[PDB]
């Protein structure tokens, strides 16, 4: 239902910052 | 229904979590 | 009840990190 | 009861990521 | 308690940031 | 059941962000 549905976009929310973190990664290195 | 409304603010939080990712990410660019 | 009002100062929380997330905003642009 | 406890203990990991938060616009700002 | 497992994961999220912001704040410094 | 597996992949993403954030330092530093 909707409590799993919450967790689901926190858990896309989560996985968005991994990929901004490795952007950050790819910035820092270049 | 007051765990749902909870769970919506941990979910809001991490919005703003990946907002405060993105600044970072502008910063290291430039 | 209690748990609506615990949920409702976890949404002020949750606007206060959304204001912070705003101030960095301001400075990455800045 | 015991969801009380829990929706207090939520509470205060919400005002913990918010101390964070306000760490990191301390750093941006830096 | 699922809902305080994730909000647990999104305080360690935000350490990390933090952690990225002080190193993006060393490199944007020099 | 489902949304303690969510939270348990939430936690994995966590930790991928922890990895990252790390060598972020590392090659800061090097």
């Amino acid at each position: 239902g909707e409590i799993k549905a919450i967790a689901q976009e926190i858990k896309a929310i989560a996985k968005e910052i991994k990929a901004i973190a490795w952007e950050i990664k790819a910035i820092a290195q270049g």
